[PDB]
Order: structure tokens, then C-alpha cells, then sequence
């Protein structure tokens, strides 16, 4: 697992968080990307703050569309949550994953930290 594209719908929240957490743990030998099937107008600032709280940074992140050459060539395409849909091309050299996110009975920052911590667990597992 030497390259990963994290994907969700807007590329403002979970996928940026996953990308920020992965960078925080990964060696330089791992290329880390994030993208959205429908890129948002900007970042989820709650996501931004949740990431800042654990000493990572996604504040420089930019919501962006899925690059077909990245999609085709990364080792892992990881969809966060239930909504985003990605159909791996036949030529794809990598494999598709989907991580479910258990919605907490909370809102705002309390909720976002719970989301972050779930993503954290998975990203550490992914890089292991």
C-alpha cells in the first residue's frame, strides 16, 4: 500500500481528514490524495478544527475532483461513508475499499471528533 486516494462526495470533510491523518502517520514512501465525486465550495471548518485538535492540518486542503490517472493508478481507493460511489476502471491497478462511519448521537464538534477518531483507527490500520 504505497498510494491511496481518499474519496467521499464533497472532498471538504471526511476525505480531507483521512488524508490529513494519513500524512501525519505515513512515511514519505506513501502518496496520499483525496478527492470528491462532487467537490464542495470549500472545507468543512469543523473537520478543519477537529484535525487541528490532534496536531494535524487540513486547513490548506482544497476540494477537488477525482483525477482519472490517479484513480487508475493508486494502490487503494478508499471511500469514506455510504454516499460516494466510485466504479473502478478495468485498467485500474489498485483496489477499492469503503469505510463505514458510525454516526454518533451528537452534533457539531462533539460529533466531528467521534468521526475523526473512527477515521484515525482505520487509517492507522491501512498504513499497517
Amino acid at each position: 500500500m504505497k498510494s491511496v486516494l481518499f474519496v467521499c462526495v464533497g472532498n471538504g470533510g471526511k476525505s480531507q481528514m483521512a488524508a490529513a491523518l494519513a500524512q501525519k502517520y505515513a512515511s514519505d514512501s506513501v502518496e496520499i490524495h483525496s478527492a470528491g465525486t462532487k467537490p464542495a465550495q470549500g472545507l468543512n471548518q469543523l473537520s478543519v478544527e477537529s484535525i487541528a485538535e490532534v496536531g494535524a492540518d487540513m486547513s490548506q486542503g482544497i476540494p477537488k475532483a477525482i483525477d482519472p490517472e490517479l484513480l487508475r493508478t493508486v494502490d487503494r481507493v478508499v471511500i469514506l461513508g455510504d454516499d460516494a460511489q466510485v466504479d473502478m476502471p478495468e485498467s485500474a491497478q489498485g483496489a477499492l475499499e469503503r469505510w463505514s462511519i458510525e454516526e454518533p448521537d451528537a452534533q457539531g464538534m462533539e460529533r466531528m471528533r467521534i468521526v475523526r477518531d473512527q477515521i484515525d483507527n482505520r487509517v492507522q490500520a491501512l498504513l499497517a
